[PDB]
C-alpha cells in the first residue's frame, strides 16, 4: 500500500506518478498486486526485474523510466475498469509489456536510425526500435533470478512472451493507423469479437497505442509541461538530421517553434482523437481518456487564438 | 594547506569555494583543522565521512554538495571571528552540522512533501526535511569506520549529536522568524546570556540561518548567478504543484519571472536584513555579512529601477 | 568494419561521428586498423585502453569524449591522404595522441587555472592543462593490461611517447601562433624539410592544431550547432571569472552574446584561415579543410549582414 492520496488518485486515468523516482517501483508493484494479485509474482524476483529494467532505460528527455511507468499506469487503469475481459496471463503480460516497451531508447525515431545506417536498422528492417525493445526485455528475463514467469508452465510462458511481443511491436505508431482503421470497420459491421484471437490482438494493440500516447490525456498543466520533454527529443533528432545533410520535418526543426500550436492541433485531429474515440467505442469504460483528450484539444485551440 | 590565494581569501566571509569539486573536501579539512585543531578528528575517518556525505547529496540545482560546503565555510568564518565563545565540541559539531544539514535533499519544500502526501510527511509532521537530514547524518555516522566522534566519551558524543540535531532543525526557515523575534527581545532587555543553554541554542540557531542564507552575503556577481540555481529548484516545484492541480505561490511560478526583482526586495527586507542585523547585534564580528547583504539589497533596487 | 554509410563517409574530412556514443570506440578501432594495420595493437589491450580513456574525459559541453574522437578522425583523414609521409610509429602515436589530447579537461582555460591559483598551475607553469593531459595519458598506459605499446622495443616506446608528448603540448593554441609563423617562413624560403626532425615536429604541431580546431571545417549545420557547445563552456568560465572579481574577456561574457558573429569572423581571419592555409601549403591533400573553413567564414559573414 501507498500513501492515502496516491491510493485514491492512482485509480484516476489522469494520475501523474510524481517527481520522486524511488516511489515509482512501489507504485508499479501496487498496481500489479491489485491487477493480478499478490501471488502473481514472487516479490523478490519482481523487484530484481524492475530495477534491471530501470537500469536499461536511458537518461533522455522523454523516452525514459518515467514514461515507462506512466504508460504502465494507463494500462492499469484500463485493466481495472474492464476487469472481466482479460485473463490472468494477459494482465501479467500487459503491465510488464508497458514497463519494458521503450527499453534502451536513445531518443531517436526509426527513420533516423535508418538514415544514419545504424546497425539496428540492418538487423530489424521494420519496427526497428520496437523489435529492439522486445529483445532487451527477453535479455533481462534471461538474467539469473530475473525470470518473473518462473512458475508458469512452458505453454503459459510462451503465451505471455507472445502477448508481450505483439504489445511492444504495436507501440510502433506507424502500425497504429492500419490497426485502428481495421478495428473501426469490424466494430461498425458487428464483426469485432474479443473471442477471436486476431481481433483480440488488434484491440490490445490499440490499448497499447492509447497508453503510449497518454500524455495527451492528462490535465492541461501536465500535458503542457510534458510537451517540453517531447520536443527536447524531437529537436535533438532534427539537429542530427541536419548533421547528415538532411532537412528534418518541421516537427523536429528547432527553428520552427512557432508552428507548435498548429502542429499539436493536427496530431490531436489526425491521431489522438481517433485513437481514443475508437478505443471508447470498443471499451466504453475508457471514456475518461477521450474526454481529457478533447479537453487538451480545446486548450491548444485557445493557444492558437491567443487565450 | 591550500594554494596561496585560497589560504588568504578563505578567511573572508564572502569567499566562494570555486568550481573544482575535488578541492572542496580539502577546503573543509583545512577549515576543521584551523577551527578545532589537527587532532580533533582522525584524518582517515574524517575523509571517509566526507566522501559518504558527498555521495548522499543529490544532483539538484541548489540544495547540493556545493551548498553544503558553502554553508560550512560561513560557519567557519563566524567561528574564527568569535573564537573565544565556543567550546571544542561546539566547533566540531557545527562544522559537521553545516556539512550535513541538507543531506539527501530532493529540491522540494516541506509544504510540497505534505501536499504530495510523501511518506516522510507521515513520519515527520514538523520540519519534515530537516528531521530527515538529521536521520541521514546519524545513519552515515553509524557506518563502519565512519564514526568521526569515536574518541569522545559517551557523555561528549551525546552532547555533540544534540548540538548537531538542534542546529540542523534550526535551518527550517519556518522556525527562524520566532527564534529571531525572541533573540531581539532578549538582546534589548539585557536578558540574553550565552551562559544560559536555551539562549545559547537560540544564538546557534540564528547562526545556522545566517550560514544557510549566505548566498545573499556574497559579492553581487556570485549572488546574482546563485539566484538562477535557486529559481531552477523553485520553478520545478511550482511545476509539480501545478501537476497536483494546485496553483503555486508566485515565487515558484515560472510564468511570473518578471516579479523576481520585487520578490527579492521583499525577502531582503522581511528575512535577510533582519537576520544579519540581529546576528550582528549579538555577535559584532559578523558585521561583514550584514554589509554585504545591504549591498546586494542596493543591487536589487537598481535592477527594479533599470540601472 | 562499419555500416555502409560510415565506411564511405568516414573518408571525408567533414565526417561527423554521430550521436551514438557506443559506436565511437568501434569507429576509432576502424581508423587505427586502416591507418596502421590490423596488427599494430593487440585488440584486447586497445579496447581496454580506449574505455579507460573514455572514463577519464568529463561530462562537459565541449572538451569531452566526442571532441576527442572527432579530433582523432581529422588526424585519420590527414594521415590517409598523406600516407607515404609518416612512419608506423607516427601513425600509431598521432591517433592515440589525438584521442588523449584533452584527457581530464574541466572546461576551463589555462589562464583561469592560473587566476584561481589551481594546484596544476603551481605544478605546470606553462601549457598547464596540456602537460596534465600528457600526464593522464601516461598514467593510463601504466595501468595493468593497458600498455598498448607492449610489443615495441624500449627505443621505439620512448620515440612514440615523445611523439605523443610533443603533439599534445602543441594543442596549446598559445604555441600555435609562433609555430605557424616559423613554418610559413621555412616554406617560403624552401628551408622546410620533413627529413629534419625539428621541422617535422613543427609540421605535426600544425597538424594537431588543424585537427583540434576542425569544428570550423565541418559543414555549416554541424559548425553552427557545435558553437553552442563551445560557448556553453566559455560563458561558464566567464561566470567563474566574475566570481573571482575579474571581468572576463567578451568571448567568455554571457552578457555580450550579440558580439558572437563578429567574434567568430575575427577568429576565422586571425586563427583558422591562416592555420589551414599554411597546412594546405605544406600538405596539399589537406585542401578540403581549408575550403570548408572558407565556406564557414562566408556563413558567419551572412549572419552579420542578416542573411
Ligand atoms: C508524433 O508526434 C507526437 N507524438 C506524441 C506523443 C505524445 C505527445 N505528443 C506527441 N506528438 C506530437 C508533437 C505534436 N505534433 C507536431 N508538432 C509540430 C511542431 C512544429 C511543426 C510541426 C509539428 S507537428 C504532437
Ligand atoms: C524563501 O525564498 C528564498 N530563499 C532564499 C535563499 C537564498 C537566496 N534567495 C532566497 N529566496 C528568495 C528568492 C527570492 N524571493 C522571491 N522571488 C520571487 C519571484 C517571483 C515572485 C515572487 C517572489 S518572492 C528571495
Ligand atoms: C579561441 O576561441 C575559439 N576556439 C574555438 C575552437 C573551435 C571553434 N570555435 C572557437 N573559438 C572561437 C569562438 C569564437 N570567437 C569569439 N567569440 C566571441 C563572442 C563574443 C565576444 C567576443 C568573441 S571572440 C571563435
Ligand atoms: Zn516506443
Ligand atoms: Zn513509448
Ligand atoms: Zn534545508
Ligand atoms: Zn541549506
Ligand atoms: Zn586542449
Ligand atoms: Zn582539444
Amino acid at each position: 500500500t501507498l500513501p492515502v492520496r496516491l491510493c485514491k488518485e492512482i485509480e484516476l486515468f489522469h494520475f501523474d506518478i510524481g517527481p520522486f523516482e524511488n516511489m515509482w517501483p512501489g507504485i508499479f508493484v501496487y498496481m500489479v498486486h491489485r491487477s493480478c494479485g499478490t501471488s502473481c509474482f514472487e516479490l523478490e524476483k519482481l523487484c530484481r526485474f524492475i530495477m534491471s529494467v530501470k537500469k536499461n532505460y536511458r537518461r533522455v528527455p522523454y523516452h525514459n523510466w518515467k514514461h515507462a511507468v506512466t504508460v504502465a499506469h494507463c494500462m492499469y487503469a484500463i485493466l481495472q475498469n474492464n476487469h472481466t475481459l482479460f485473463t490472468d496471463l494477459e494482465r501479467k503480460g500487459l503491465l510488464i509489456a508497458c514497463l519494458c516497451h521503450d527499453l534502451d531508447h536513445r531518443g531517436f525515431s526509426n527513420s533516423y536510425l535508418q538514415k544514419f545506417d545504424h546497425p539496428l536498422a540492418a538487423l530489424y528492417s521494420t519496427s526497428t526500435m520496437e523489435q529492439h525493445h522486445f529483445s532487451q526485455t527477453v535479455s533481462i528475463l534471461q538474467l539469473e533470478g530475473h525470470n518473473i514467469f518462473s512458475t508458469l508452465s512452458s505453454s503459459e510462458y510462451e503465451q505471455v512472451l507472445e502477448i508481450i511481443r505483439k504489445a511492444i511491436i504495436a507501440t510502433d505508431l506507424a502500425l497504429y493507423f492500419g490497426n485502428r482503421k481495421q478495428l473501426e470497420e469490424m466494430y461498425q459491421t458487428g464483426s469485432l469479437n474479443l473471442n477471436n484471437q486476431s481481433h483480440r490482438d488488434r484491440v490490445i494493440g490499440l490499448m497499447m497505442t492509447a497508453c503510449d500516447l497518454c500524455s495527451v490525456t492528462k490535465l492541461w498543466p501536465v500535458t503542457k509541461l510534458t510537451a517540453n520533454d517531447i520536443y527536447a527529443e524531437f529537436w535533438a533528432e532534427g539537429d542530427e538530421m541536419k548533421k547528415l545533410g538532411i532537412q528534418p520535418i518541421p516537427m523536429m526543426d528547432r527553428d520552427k517553434k512557432d508552428e507548435v500550436p498548429q502542429g499539436q492541433l493536427g496530431f490531436y485531429n489526425a491521431v489522438a482523437i481517433p485513437c481514443y474515440t475508437t478505443l471508447t467505442q470498443i471499451l466504453p469504460p475508457t471514456e475518461p481518456l477521450l474526454k481529457a483528450c478533447r479537453d487538451n484539444l480545446s486548450q491548444w485551440e485557445k493557444v492558437i487564438r491567443g487565450e
